[PDB]
């Protein structure tokens, strides 16, 4: 009653939040000491695993003081700055606290150094109003043009590219392929009008890099791969593009636990070893649950890898019913949306989770036998997850019928 | 040179971060092993002294996954919320990562509360592009009007209060006295115009509570004095004005070691007992070191209390002087601003402190005996610890030459 906001999290299906006491790895436990196992982690930020022992210990001393203080430059913000650089590319970089700050700084700073008023963007930014609007493929009052990932009313906007600041997108993997990526690329640099590319998700999700080299971004942004869930995103690019980051500073700037968590990580996260092994567990888990599905009948699929992937189900209705059987196995997904294994997703965890999706399984079989996986269960559960439209070849007439299905 | 932005720190005459290795209480530890006295203490948000033992150990619990996940609803966070309702009043309450990002969700809520487009504000409120102005008491692009705590500007803007969305001003207490806030609240009142407190500063600063009974704000916000340091910001206040909140989500809402700074920090701040130490042992400092400059004749006064003050220096030469004798001496200040102990500035810690300015003020002694304090050094001085015009007695036209002398 007292919380003026809406967090995303966790909710039973009175619309609850689910409360977790505790969590290790993959594990979490709810107040009666039962055991699920966390395909969310945070909305995918924790990827080392809650409770990483070689990030605690940092975090740890960090509290006590022993490396750096708030109030100044400490010894190992350096070697941040120049991992992230070397990592992800550009000629700067900048710090802050939660991907929609970094957003929401990079794209006015883009615009103000443009001197140009419309921006064009696919995905989900971050919770600040300049994202907000009432219709998509014209701009909202703050000049921002939304095109939900389709590449005609894209082109529509570059053919008069002198009063375009930038094209903001946050590249998905799961519906938008080689394909995609190339023409958007290829229509972009046409233009000549830089590309922001929001990777707070991808960003360093599938490799030590940035998530596709079919993009050519003149600013990044990265950060729920960044820190193990700790609040730090990191942005770069081309330096006259983010002047007006000079006049950025924050309070916590140097606060040690956030400096802490972001350096441990990262360098961890440019080894490609997490991603590597979470790549193979959850390449393992999905071939499992998509096979035990479709022997059963069961009218789900999965998109995606093992690093970031999501159920595609016949309707609402298979949702669900999926949703609340899930629950009382104790998988825990980011329920429509994506979910996102961390390092501790083990070969160990693996086998209980593939025991889980086989009650699952059992639990849904008989039910929805009748339904089918049809081109609009693919559009329907793509828009929840990815924020826009798939890449599947479809008429212009079609975009619009399912734009007019799917918007709000 | 790879940083795009520009965080404040303590920077060289030449302009280069000074680096610290660690720090404890009062005391950082620089490269070479010399030990300097912290009076900035991360821009006043290390209120319980650095690496906090009862802090650290809170914070290493909840990095091992024992106080709540990232992923969900912890009873931490119950516990949070009623403690800032408790102390701080209001309806409803919310977070965020940054002052910064809290006084943007505010202000753009409480405007879309009121439907109307014109914030009065004073007082710095953050980073955000939307507070920059190219000149005072006229809107800006955003709807802001600047006016410099100056109540003849304020109440031209409120003798027509319908266009007046709120107004926003963030409390100071070492230039404006009771008389100041006595009349800002009765113009306010008298337009029936919501104020939002930015008391990002000062809230929990001199007491268990917001800074002064005088103001009646609609909506607060608090953070530095919340977390020591680690990146908390709360705010609260009446329902309605804050009803746009419900779309404010952020992936590390849930983060659990911020909660657990957060938690065990107010429940420290809430017994008033860190701010009278403070108080007290701030005040000896003030009154040893106004002393030794005066009776060596340096023109360096101070302004404020012990748990919040300012230099106030004859001019920019004596005050340039006066930061290099501290620095050389080891007195870490925030330069040209506010000074804030925290807790663990202790007996021991004050004479230590009082001992390094007796060799700043000898250092001093007769380079600038035959200058003065001017009226003209109390508005500089004033202008940059608190953004905005001191409550002196003044003139329409007088106000106005102070501010085209101060305005960069
Ligand atoms: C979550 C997300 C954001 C916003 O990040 P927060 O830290 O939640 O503000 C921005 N962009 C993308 C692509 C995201 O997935
Ligand atoms: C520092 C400050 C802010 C901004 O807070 P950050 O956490 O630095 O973004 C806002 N208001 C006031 C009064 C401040 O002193
Ligand atoms: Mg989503
Ligand atoms: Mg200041």
């Amino acid at each position: 009653k007292l919380l003026a906001q809406e967090p995303t999290c966790p909710r039973d299906a009175d619309g609850r939040p689910r409360v977790f006491v505790e969590g290790s790895g993959a594990y979490l436990t709810d107040p009666d000491g039962r055991r699920w196992i966390d395909f969310d982690n945070a909305r995918g930020s924790v990827v080392l695993g809650h409770g990483d022992e070689e990030v605690a210990e940092a975090i740890a001393r960090a509290a006590r003081g022993r490396s750096g203080v708030g109030t100044a430059w400490s010894p190992v913000l350096d070697s941040l700055l120049g991992q992230l650089q070397e990592v992800c590319g550009g000629d700067v970089v900048g710090l802050y606290r939660t991907g929609t700050a970094a957003l929401r700084s990079v794209t006015c700073a883009v615009r103000d150094a443009r001197d140009r008023s419309i921006v064009l963007s696919s995905g989900y930014h971050g919770y600040d109003p300049m994202w907000h609007c009432d219709e998509p493929f014209t701009p909202n009052q703050h000049g921002i043009v939304e095109f939900l990932f389709d590449l005609d009313v894209l082109a529509e906007w570059l053919s008069r590219p002198e009063q375009v600041a930038a094209v903001v997108i946050s590249p998905d993997h799961m519906h938008l392929g080689e394909r995609w990526y190339t023409e958007f690329t290829r229509l972009t640099k046409e233009a000549d009008v830089p590309v922001i590319a929001d990777e707070v998700k991808v960003g360093l999700r599938y490799r030590a890099g940035l998530s596709t080299p079919l993009l050519d971004p003149a600013v990044w942004i990265v950060a729920k791969c960044l820190a193990n869930g700790s609040p730090v995103a990191a942005v770069g690019g081309d330096a006259h593009l983010l002047a007006a980051l000079e006049d950025v500073s924050f309070t916590s700037y140097f606060e040690p636990t956030a400096m802490a968590a972001a350096t441990t990580t990262l360098r961890r996260m440019a080894t490609g070893e997490p991603q590597q092994a979470i790549r193979a567990a959850g390449d393992r888990f999905i071939a499992h649950t998509r096979a035990a599905f479709a022997n059963a009948g069961v009218p789900i699929d999965l998109a995606g890898n093992g690093n970031l992937f999501q159920f595609v189900c016949a309707d609402d209705e298979v949702a669900d019913a999926f949703h609340a059987a899930a629950a009382a196995e104790g998988l825990l997904f980011f329920e429509g949306d994506n979910q996102t294994p961390s390092a501790a997703f083990t070969d160990e965890v693996v086998e209980d989770a593939c025991g889980r999706i086989d009650r699952v399984s059992a639990a849904l079989t008989g039910r929805f036998t009748d339904r089918e996986l049809t081109e609009e269960s693919w559009y329907a559960s793509a828009w929840g997850a990815m924020d826009g439209l798939a890449d599947r070849p479809r008429t212009r007439e079609e975009t619009t019928a399912i734009v007019e299905r799917l918007w709000e």
